[PDB]
């Protein structure tokens, strides 16, 4: 029933603002998962499971997204400890998240980051749906899962319970952050998700994110240092607009001729990935 019962701890996957990611195996079944742990002290934003249990906000949202579809990565398990909460996640084997696959790589070809993105705009979908904000959108918070071609959503640890009115509150990452949140400290879910998206699809296609400072990002001019077709640029200066309102919803970003003829994600590892 305890902890380091159920679980024996393999290396340090990585640690940074977010807490200490352990690779792990489940002892009964020797099934795979990743085991993070989380200081109280560094948790700002806390929940409530439906039985009034005082939790991170993470275990609640991902609670409220984990289920069959396989877009967000599944959280398994979770442990209070004296001053920490621990998590046990689902973990594929092979696996290397979107930052580390990008470096590898340099800029994606069009036909994979159309893929990829396609499967991070379903993911994110989702968890709207599900009444959850990530609010961390990056390559550092998207898992592959090589041997499927399938990314997963990860770290929810900056994220909220979506609504409809102001956001006045974000620890998630500044570069992805939309003009409205620098300027104003306010954004709304939405608008400033799809921003973030922009963002993502830039650096899938060109290898790196398009602003570094606050004042680029103010300015919001995107420069292509790569090349990258009319209709990628054109879609990726719409989730960049200015004016939030401006931004294109989910299902324009799904409909627009950019994003048609998506590869299955089969397809896209046999093509892409195995290779
Ligand atoms: C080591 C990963 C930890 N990661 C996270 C940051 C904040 N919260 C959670 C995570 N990771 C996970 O929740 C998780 C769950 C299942 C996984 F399979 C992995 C994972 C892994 F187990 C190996 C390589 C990468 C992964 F994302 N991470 C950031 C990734 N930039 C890094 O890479």
């Amino acid at each position: 029933e305890p902890l380091e019962s159920q679980y024996q701890v393999g290396p340090l996957l990585g640690s940074g603002g977010f807490g200490s990611v352990y690779s792990g195996i489940r002892v009964s079944d020797n099934l795979p998962v990743a085991i993070k742990h989380v200081e109280k002290d560094r948790i700002s934003d806390w929940g409530e499971l439906p039985n009034g249990t005082r939790v991170p906000m993470e275990v609640v949202l991902l609670k409220k997204v984990s289920s069959g579809f396989s877009g967000v990565i599944r959280l398994l398990d979770w442990f209070e400890r004296p001053d920490s909460f621990v998590l046990i996640l689902e973990r594929p084997e092979p696996v290397q998240d979107l930052f580390d696959f990008i470096t590898e790589r340099g800029a994606l070809q069009e036909e994979l980051a159309r893929s990829f993105f396609w499967q991070v705009l379903e993911a994110v979908r989702h968890c709207h749906n599900c009444g959850v904000l990530h609010r961390d959108i990056k390559d550092e918070n998207i898992l592959i899962d090589l041997n499927r071609g399938e990314l997963k959503l990860i770290d929810f640890g900056s994220g909220a319970l979506l609504k409809d009115t102001v956001y006045t509150d974000f620890d998630g990452t500044r570069v992805y952050s939309p003009p409205e949140w620098i300027r104003y400290h306010r954004y709304h879910g939405r608008s400033a998700a799809v921003w973030s998206l922009g963002i993502l699809l830039y650096d899938m296609v060109c290898g790196d994110i398009p602003f570094e400072h606050d004042e680029e990002i103010i300015r919001g001019q995107v420069f292509f240092r790569q090349r990258v077709s009319s209709e990628c640029q054109h879609l990726i200066r719409w989730c960049l607009a200015l004016r939030p309102s401006d931004r294109p919803t989910f299902e324009e970003i799904q409909n627009h001729p950019w994003m048609q003829d998506v590869l299955l994600p089969q397809e896209t590892a046999e093509i892409h990935l195995h290779s």
